[PDB]
């Protein structure tokens, strides 16, 4: 609910340097089409996609990889910090530990890292050669600046562990790492915003669990509810559309019955009703760190959740 | 604040063990055989009272042997090791034991070997007598219980030397003193920290006798006044956690109590003035708590602890 | 041929590996129980000391009444017995409004894993009230701990909960609290054949109490009924265990009332199949491995009515 000053000085130094800057990797240079692959310089689809708002006459950039999805990210792994501690068995990392053996100090360092998670993005191109370029970039921005002004924080294996968390290293695993692993998990969250009812709760795939199963496999329905009606919220906080539930529809979205079946074991039945997108909100969370900043301390944290630094 | 799981894997495998062969069994010393009066001693077998008090309770039709001395308050006490390990380090000449140490020179290690030790504290019971020699005896029977485990399943963590001395914090044999070693000294002290569920007011903030200093004013003249006073809350907030009645406490009341203005009035300026309400006990919170390892470790973790146990 | 999920199998494999195989702890001469000296060892009733473990060319199968065998027999029952409901107009309705037609095939995957953990908290043989219930109590906190950290993804915390207490057969709960426990409970009854008397199986002991297999004709008619019958036994068979004689004309010699014995030759209808004896191999077979004790299952044939219905 609250982040350190020292986060949100990071934070003023991220939005003036990268997030609020145009994507440069856009135009007809970058245009797919995938019968001629390499016509081009782009090898995949999305370089051109919503490369900015325009709010009132102001030109908002990557409104979907801005200030707003990049601080909504700080305020999941704080929570899920928490929750990850109320459990028995907090799910253990390649390296060993679980969220649970990461320290308040810790958490800082990791919100930190999390501001430049994204903020190495050329464009919305998804694809997997496009996505590993882009966070290379972040995590070389991230050792720059922490080496620079963060070394009264980061030691020098942190600041490597940190990098290698932003670059999403080939051939590390999701939970490689608890500190990588709350990254990613708060990043997951955030997809909500703009994934498919099939990718929310169902899973793009036969292994694959989906974002708000995972968060009940690893919090319970009831914490993890908690995370995924507080999420949603944040999304209101900052003007984005609020997607509806419906696991009414689950069964009629293509996917075999088996699937569904337990997806909605897993996550029970659920029906909340969507909210429509806000210019204005959405125009004070893209703009300013003050701005985004306010709007989302604001926004009540469950009943269980007590923040400790 | 939630503490979270501090204990590892190996710890808590340990704990099912302890629970399946030890802290689930109903007590033995228990039927008319061990029944006492002082004035015919030697009728029966027992030696002293107390061996029938207690020996179990019903929760919704469930059977809940030795509540008093269950897998709820061994838990806690681990619990309590954990945050009084961090409020040593917050201290400027902590207590130097008879081994030369302190708490604040325990490793990690250390205390994960000391919080194995404190699942068979009390895992010897065979009844709540705890008179002279039924006391003594069922430590002695933890202690066989600990090294018994630990020769056959932690020799790659205790030195044959290590368990001999976790094996004597166990027993607490008369003549051994409170403060022989560092991790003893922390296991008595987590032990007397459960105490304040079941003790009078007396013994809990103003002693037993004038020599004596009393529980919350033992933990206070050792952590200070505001680190003693967290530990005291959070001891109460584990009651909670795991479903047990939480006593009132009043200040005011201490001069009531029939004790001399002399040992009441330095209670209180010790302590300070203090005025919390009680809480009643829970039976399904008792009853998850008593039953699994699981149920009443998943209950512990969620307890806020002080900020400072946070920061290092 | 009568199949189980590959899921299954594996928490199969899993509860023979950390309790089914392992030894009773109950046991020995601390657990030895004479009534004339009601106070003597911790043992409170009879049976510590039965049947422990048998020697196999020289293998030892430890708990062999309660083991791998009978536990997997009892998964082949509720399969069998979930269509024998789903024939009937009126199936029995459970205290909590349901039946077990009610159930779903993937409800019935879940009531299988659960039959895995129903005698796997057994420390020993004896089956007196508190040993019963603790036994039971193990069992079912095994199966919640397994559930809650291998298998949410299976299970909804609800499920967990109802499934551990029909593990749990808590006291007070009635034979038919609910659906999935009145299943649970009926194909326990059915391997009770294997090794209790005429009377038990055909007559009951008292005035209100039907025998095995008049339960199993009052739910299912008499032919689903004794077709259930012999595909137990002959399940026995298959797993080595030996399979008595039925004959109802000795009934009557019995020293049971006429009463009785008129009603159960009512029910039952004449009856008459001679024995088989027990063997060695195909008990160590079913004994020693989920992949020897299922591959001697599946190869029995099922009545004519019984189509399984799993595929996914």
């Amino acid at each position: 609910s609250i982040l350190d000053p020292e986060v949100l000085k990071v934070a003023e130094y991220v939005y003036q340097e990268r997030l609020s800057k145009p994507y440069t990797e856009v135009g007809p240079e970058w245009e797919y089409n995938h019968k001629t692959p390499y016509a081009t310089r782009a090898t995949g689809t999305g370089h051109n996609l919503q490369r900015f708002i325009t709010i009132d006459d102001q030109r908002l950039h990557r409104p979907i990889h801005g200030l707003a999805h990049t601080m909504r990210t700080l305020f999941y792994s704080q929570l899920m910090y928490e929750a990850a501690k109320r459990q028995p068995h907090p799910h253990r990392c390649a390296d060993g530990r679980t969220i649970a053996d990461l320290s308040v100090q810790d958490l800082k360092k990791l919100n930190i890292a999390q501001l430049f998670f994204v903020a190495g993005r050329e464009s919305e191109a998804s694809y997997g050669d496009a996505y590993h370029r882009y966070h290379l970039y972040g995590a070389k921005q991230f050792e720059a600046y922490a080496r620079k002004h963060l070394t009264h924080l980061f030691s020098e294996k942190e600041i490597v562990l940190y990098s290698r968390c932003i670059e999403d290293r080939i051939g590390d695993r999701f939970d490689e790492t608890a500190e990588g692993y709350l990254i990613h998990l708060s990043h997951m969250i955030d997809l909500m915003r703009c994934k498919s009812p099939v990718e929310v709760f169902i899973g793009h795939s036969r292994g694959v669990s989906g974002i708000v199963p995972t968060l009940i496999q690893l919090f319970g329905r009831e914490d993890g509810l908690d995370i995924m009606h507080y999420a949603r919220s944040l999304f209101a906080a900052t003007g984005e559309a609020v997607p509806y539930i419906s696991s009414s529809e689950w069964p009629h979205l293509g996917i075999e019955s088996d699937r569904v079946e337990r997806a909605l074991k897993i996550v029970g039945s659920l029906e909340v009703e969507g909210q429509e997108a806000d210019a204005k909100k959405t125009a004070q969370a893209g703009f300013s760190v003050d701005g985004c900043y306010g709007a989302l301390v604001k926004i009540d944290t469950p009943d269980w959740y007590h923040q400790v630094k």
